[PDB]
């Protein structure tokens, strides 16, 4: 075809037959120079016009640009000399043509390198992929010329000496091409990096070298680009969301996935051509060791075939680690981009949803549209390409298997398919025992809150074991659903790890039995064993996949129902800037529901600007409905409302955001010190701020849990007053505040002399005191304005207002942590679940090492001389090594389950049995948030997530030490290569683990603020739309998502810089081993090559999962650090001591204090400073003093809650310090200031130990006056108590506590303000019962009510930790001491 073109033979096929093969020199200069040049010249126009359009300011010429230009200049000089030496010196066309095309091209390249100067990415994929294409194409000529020269045929040294230097530049320009850091454009180097630095993710080394030294912060992670930010995603999505939704409503007389495929169809198609290439390049290696096995079988083949399959087996496995990791970033970027156009598009819809179509949603569930329905669409697009990629890796891996083992392989496939039913029935039954366990996961935590919230009371009585066994007995019913759950995940893996071992036994055992003439070779047994690994995963995830898109089809149905909802109608409310009146009602009627009668009927009302107006009426008259209509919340039946100026709104239920007091009051407005202080004093908030430790900066909890109801209302009012709007709408703002405060607020804020004098004010109030100062009063009756007028006018009319007014008036006259878990499992049980794993790695090396000794038969016997006597010891002994792994992978996976739900049983058990024995100081110091997390989020990992991670590390680590024992026993010289690779792998261990942990703990840290914020804007939505501040919240939810993307996307590309360096170590091992099966081809059998290479081909998958399961064992093993720090905290004195007192002790109830001293903490000053007193038998004593004088402190000393710093306490002649704590506590009784009641039945709260009969309990209740109330209950003593007794009145709880005291009948009783929060009638009942029933017991009373103490035999005055006076009440009253002054101040 081209013979005359070169004048030499073109493609003499015999050139590729001799032991010294070489391509014809004409072919190299005829087809290996047009592939590269053809690639460029055919494609330069696209990459030159495309850059002119996207023009940018020229960058400063850096050194690398000039150098890249000089060298391309040389290729012009060297491409011109070549032509010169031809014209100057009969030559063929090829001798002067190809030289010219270099000059023509090198100019074009010299220009394209100049054009990139006006682009962000200097070294694009175009010219950085033409050097590769011209170095792997111009290297077949760097050998033909060099081989020719070495034979003394230096008759072409002119053309050769040029090519040997021109080719030395293409491999030097490429090196300069990879480097691209020539600016700081883009805060992230992701967009300035070159091609060879964007496919290997080598621009990510800066983050890793930064997080390895320090702890990463949100600033060390660069922001995402502009094409990925939220304000841009919600822009592209919007134009498609509405169009499909628009036509979706057309057919009404499913739209979300049409508006999500259209928005991203340049990433579904861009990453569809990389999963398709990855599938083409995944069956190359399985079909490329079929030659290294045949090659090693024969010692006659040529060496050049040996090294050409050891290079294409490393160059075709290097392109598949880039076409893949460059595909995993296109799929994992479309997930964080499909949950950001749905997160940021649900928020934007929360602010414009008709409240008629919002009451059907609950704030607890509308928030879940961002937490489970928008993250179930993030996890479906991450692997949405396995719908066709797992049907193409199956249709192919079954075809390539068929070509080798024929129809017999259907038996092999028939086994894997029969695992799909087992992988879908043990996954369903796994969810059942998981969700079924959520009941005991929650109700277990519910109780723990009660124990911690009220531990002080729990320690007063001997109720510790009562509650210690309540949780323990409540946990055994959870482990049984855990031990039975860890056995359903160690059987779904055991059937996945043993799948390739069972198919290999069935397939061969049927190939060599179903028919004679079938003999195994190394080209059938070892190239099909590595074909059962390509088909293992695609065929063992379909049940898990198609059950995860059908689960995401019920979530897209929710968003499709929320986003495509109705919109609030504001047509009724008109806004006119020229309107004379501030507000006006023109026959306006509003109804909450279209099917419900209007709550506001034909209201005609006109309001002038600046007027203070009050609306009054009976409860349920529609007052709150009127204010709702003003905001546009209520639906219009007929009429309209005209409004002029901005509107402020104060809800009856005050809505407080999460943040500081200063933040809520400002509400996004600039801070003005002068105005801000004026509002606080006007709002009477200064006293409130002073009490708070942080003042105006004090952080507000969820829904103002730290603030009182009256407080919240003032803050809500302060917010409106500060904002300074034209119209004010108030909904009973003074109901929750005191009368005097209301007067101050009204006079300084709402009244004619207040701050809002010049602004229109509407005040819906139930208080009739402010009406005389109101400009106009409106009376609402049955949804209609019954009467309207000024205060004096209404009184004269003698209407309903006067009638109601008269009615109102008539009523007014590290490795330690890794051991603590490991020891808990039982070191004995750890020897048998690591010996049974290593014995599986010894039946694996034996199972394949036996197959290499089986395929050797083909080289000895044949189809004729292969007896059944010898053909059965092979298929038999292989069927015994195929179940010798099935009784060590099953004996090591069950015994592991029993060892991981027993270490959890003995970690919670110790923790719960230690904090319950901790000194009171420990509980007060640490917040309840911590102690309740060591049972919520920590014991929830030691149970479920840590067991599954330590099991996949032992099975992985032994999966690589076994594969390094096969690769090494064949060629021992390979051992010296592992050391260079081990350092590379160990160095990647340190860098990835250090930085991957810090980035997925910066993901959860800022994953909730998206949701926590979403609760605020949806619960307090009506307030936001009132101020028109619904546009500073979109920008506040497009900034709480952009702060997550920067942390989620910075972790997605941290498993890419890894997967490319661990698929370059397990891929550099299938090379440095396949390249020693050719050097030593004279000693290695054909069988041994498959025995070694068929394993090394899957050392890249196993190396990744040993470095990712080494990262979860470092992020989850933190849990065991906290569960152990608390378990080893200091404890109180032993509950029971050898020196038990007599059973009747105490007999007289005498108490003696001897210079007693106590301090709350070692670092805090003494609370009591030498207390010395004697209390006689049956002596009634009252304790009085100023707050903080140590009154309540004395009680703690009696119960030994606070250990003595000095002195001693003796009861009935025995020092309490020598007695066990419980023995002392069971014989003392205290009625607490706060009557805390735990959840459960009344019987349990009264007698948790169940040591008493119902009759005694009923008798105690009768003495407590609670018999009637308890009898009235349907369940009686079995009546359930809510948390903290929220269903019982404060007096009822206190009476119930009295029931506890009357039951115990202790000789010593202590009353600590038992009647501070008790009404007089119940207080007298308590006193009467105490006086009668406890007349024969020593009673010590602490009370702020002196009259309750005048009956005491003696009264002690405590001040600053010292007893000043001690005597009878009469004697003290005669002496003008502190007691006299307090009694005088009390009116006595
Ligand atoms: C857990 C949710 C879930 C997922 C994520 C899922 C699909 C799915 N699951 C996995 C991971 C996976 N799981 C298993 C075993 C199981 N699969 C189960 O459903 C169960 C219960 C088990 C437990 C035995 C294996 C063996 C692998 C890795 C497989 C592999 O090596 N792939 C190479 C690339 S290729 O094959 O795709 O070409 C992948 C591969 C993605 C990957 O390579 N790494 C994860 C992302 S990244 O780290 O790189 O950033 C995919 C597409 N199906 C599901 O139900
Ligand atoms: C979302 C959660 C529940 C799933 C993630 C857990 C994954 C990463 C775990 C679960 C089971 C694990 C596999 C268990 C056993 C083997 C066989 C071994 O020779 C290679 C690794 C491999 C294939 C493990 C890789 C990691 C693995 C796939």
């Amino acid at each position: 075809m081209l013979e005359k073109f070169c004048n030499s033979t073109f493609w003499n096929s015999s050139f590729l037959d001799s032991p010294e093969a070489d391509l014809p020199l004409c072919f190299e200069q005829t087809v290996l120079v047009w592939i590269p040049l053809g690639y460029l010249w055919l494609l330069a126009p696209w990459q030159l016009l495309h850059v002119y359009k996207s023009r940018t300011k020229r960058s400063s010429t850096t050194k690398l640009y000039l150098a890249k230009q000089v060298f391309v200049g040389f290729l012009l000089i060297l491409a011109a000399i070549e032509l010169a030496l031809v014209l100057t010196e009969t030559v063929p066309a090829v001798r002067y043509t190809n030289p010219s095309l270099y000059l023509g091209t090198w100019l074009l390249v010299l220009l394209i390198q100049y054009s990139r100067q006006w682009c962000v990415q200097k070294n694009s994929w175009f010219l950085s992929l033409f050097w590769i294409l011209s170095i792997l194409c111009g290297t077949f000529q760097f050998q033909t010329l060099i081989r020719t020269l070495l034979q003394g045929d230096n008759s072409n040294l002119a053309y050769s000496c040029l090519f040997f230097i021109s080719y030395g530049f293409q491999i030097l320009i490429l090196i300069f091409s990879a480097f691209s850091e020539n600016n700081e454009s883009s805060n992230n180097p992701s967009s300035i990096a070159s091609f060879l630095s964007s496919i290997t993710y080598s621009w990510y080394d800066s983050i890793i070298l930064k997080g390895y030294k320090r702890p990463l912060t949100l600033e060390d992670v660069w922001e995402v680009d502009e094409e990925m930010k939220t304000k841009t995603l919600v822009s592209k999505f919007e134009t498609h969301m509405k169009r499909e939704l628009q036509k979706a409503r057309r057919a009404l007389q499913s739209w979300l996935m049409k508006a999500l495929f259209k928005t991203f169809y340049m990433v579904l198609l861009k990453s569809f051509l990389l999963k398709l290439v990855n599938d083409i390049f995944t069956f190359v290696s399985p079909q490329l060791l079929k030659l290294l096995i045949s090659f090693a079988s024969d010692r006659d083949t040529y060496l050049w075939i040996g090294y050409l399959c050891a290079i294409l087996l490393f160059t075709a496995a290097l392109i598949q680690s880039f076409c893949l990791q460059c595909y995993f970033q296109l799929c994992f970027k479309l997930g964080v981009k499909v949950r950001t156009a749905i997160m940021a598009s649900v928020y934007k819809k929360a602010l414009t949803l008709s409240n008629l179509a919002r009451k059907e949603y609950t704030v607890g569930e509308t928030v879940n549209l961002m937490s489970v329905d928008a993250q179930k669409l993030m996890d479906v697009t991450n692997f949405m390409h396995m719908l066709w990629s797992s049907v193409l890796q199956i249709v192919l891996s079954i075809f390539f298997l068929w070509r080798e083992l024929g129809p017999s392989v259907l038996a092999g496939v028939g086994v894997m398919v029969l695992v799909i039913p087992i992988n879908a029935i043990l996954s369903t039954k796994s969810k059942t025992i998981q969700v079924k366990n959520m009941k005991n996961k929650d109700k277990r935590l519910k109780i723990m809150n009660e124990i911690l919230s009220g531990i002080k009371i729990l320690k007063y009585f001997a109720w510790e074991p009562s509650f210690r066994d309540q949780v323990q007995n409540l946990r055994k019913k959870e482990l049984k659903n855990l031990l039975a759950f860890s056995q359903l995940q160690c059987v779904v893996i055991f059937v996945f790890q043993l799948t390739p071992v069972l198919v290999s036994v069935v397939t061969f055992s049927v190939y060599v039995l179903v028919d004679s003439n079938n003999i195994l070779d190394a080209q059938k047994a070892f190239t099909s064993i590595t074909l059962f690994n390509i088909l293992r995963f695609p065929l063992s995830m379909l049940p898990m996949m198609i059950s995860s898109m059908l689960q995401a089809s019920v979530s897209t149905e929710r968003l499709e129902k929320y986003l495509g909802g109705d919109d609030l109608d504001t047509s009724a409310i008109r806004h006119d800037c020229n309107f004379d009146k501030a507000m006006q009602f023109s026959e306006a009627s509003f109804t909450w529901e279209h099917d419900s009668e209007a709550t506001v009927r034909d209201v005609n009302l006109d309001i002038m600007a600046g007027q203070l107006v009050a609306v009054i009426g009976p409860v349920g008259s529609g007052k709150s409905s009127l204010i709702s209509a003003m905001l546009g919340e209520m639906e219009n039946v007929h009429g309209h409302i005209t409004i002029k100026g901005t509107t402020a709104y104060v809800p009856q239920q005050s809505w407080i955001q999460n943040g500081t007091i200063k933040d809520n009051i400002l509400f996004g407005t600039e801070f003005n010190e002068k105005r801000y202080q004026q509002v606080l004093e006007a709002c009477a908030l200064l006293p409130d701020l002073e009490m708070l430790p942080g003042g105006d900066l004090a952080e507000i909890g969820e829904k103002g849990i730290n603030l009182s109801g009256g407080q919240k209302q003032r803050i809500s009012l302060a917010r409106a007053t500060y904002q300074n709007l034209d119209i004010y709408l108030l909904d009973d703002p003074l109901s929750a505040v005191d009368a005097h405060v209301g007067k101050h607020i009204f006079n300084k804020v709402l009244g004619p002399n207040g701050l809002l004098k010049g602004k229109t004010r509407l005040l819906v109030t139930h208080s009739m005191h402010f009406l005389p100062q109101v400009d106009e009063i409106v009376v609402l009756g049955n949804g209609t304005i019954v009467e309207k007028g000024s205060y004096s006018a209404l009184l004269a009319k003698k209407g309903e207002f006067a009638k109601n007014l008269k009615t109102f008036l008539r009523h007014t006259g590290k490795f330690s942590i890794y051991l603590e878990y490991l020891q808990a499992i039982g070191l004995f049980s750890i020897f048998f679940i690591i010996l049974a794993f290593v014995m599986n790695s010894v039946a694996f090396i034996g199972s394949n090492l036996w197959l290499s000794a089986w395929t050797s038969d083909s080289k000895i016997f044949n189809s004729t001389d292969y007896p059944a006597s010898q053909r059965d010891m092979r298929v038999g002994v292989y069927g015994a090594l195929g179940l010798a792994q099935g009784i060590f992978v099953f004996i090591a996976h069950f015994w592991s389950a029993f060892g991981f739900v027993h270490a959890s049983n003995i970690l919670h058990k110790q923790l719960l049995n230690n904090i319950l024995r901790a000194p009171m100081r420990f509980f007060d110091t640490t917040p309840t948030g911590r102690i309740v997390n060591r049972f919520a989020g920590d014991i929830s990992t030691v149970d479920d997530t840590l067991p599954q991670s330590l099991r996949s590390w032992i099975t992985c680590f032994l999966g690589i030490i076994s594969t390094l024992v096969m690769i090494c026993m064949a060629t021992p010289v390979f051992t010296i290569i592992v050391i260079p690779l081990g350092i590379i792998y160990v160095s990647v261990q340190m860098f990835y683990v250090s930085t991957s942990r810090q980035l997925r703990r910066l993901d959860s840290v800022t994953r909730s603020p998206i949701y926590s914020h979403f609760s605020e804007t949806v619960s307090g939505l009506p307030v936001i739309r009132a101020f028109e501040h619904q546009q500073r919240f979109l920008k506040h939810n497009e900034v709480r998502i952009d702060t997550n993307q920067k942390c989620v996307f910075s972790w997605i590309t941290s498993n890419r810089w890894l997967a490319i360096r661990l698929e370059l170590v397990g891929n550099l091992t299938v090379f440095f081993s396949a390249l020693m099966m050719v050097i030593y081809r004279d000693t290695l059998s054909g069988d041994t090559v498959g025995f070694v290479l068929s394993n090394a081909l899957n050392i890249t998958q196993t190396l990744n999962w040993l470095v990712r399961m080494t990262s979860e064992i470092e992020t989850n093993i933190v849990a065991v650090e906290r569960i152990t720090e608390y378990t080893k905290v200091e404890n109180e004195a032993p509950w029971v001591t050898d020196k038990r007192p007599p059973p009747d002790w105490p007999s007289k109830g005498k108490i003696q204090f001897n210079n007693y001293q106590v301090r709350y903490r070692p670092e805090l000053d003494l609370v009591l400073r030498g207390i010395t007193c004697d209390i006689g038998s049956m002596e009634k004593i009252g304790v009085v003093g100023r707050t903080g004088a140590g009154k309540s402190s004395l009680t703690n000393c009696l119960f030994r809650i606070l250990e003595a710093a000095g002195g001693q306490i003796i009861i009935d002649g025995v020092d309490i310090a020598s007695i066990g704590l419980h023995d002392l506590r069971e014989k003392l009784t205290i009625i607490p200031q706060d009557p805390i009641l735990f959840s459960g039945s009344l019987r349990m709260n009264l007698d948790p130990f169940n040591n008493y009969s119902d009759e005694e309990i009923w008798k105690a209740l009768e003495l407590a006056h609670l018999k009637s109330f308890v009898a009235s209950l349907q369940l009686g003593l079995s009546h359930e108590v809510t948390e903290a007794g929220g269903n019982l009145s404060i007096g009822q709880r206190q009476l119930l506590c009295l029931g506890r005291a009357l039951l115990r009948k202790s000789k010593i009783l202590v009353l600590d303000e038992a009647t501070a929060a008790v009404d007089l009638e119940t207080d007298n009942l308590i006193q009467t019962t105490i006086q009668n029933e406890f007349a024969h017991c020593t009673v010590i009373t602490i009370a702020h009510r002196l009259h309750t103490i005048m009956d005491s035999d003696k009264v002690m005055v405590l001040d600053n930790g010292k007893i000043i006076e001690c005597g009878s009440p009469e004697e003290l009253l005669q002496i003008p001491g502190p007691f006299y002054f307090m009694a005088k101040e009390a009116g006595i």
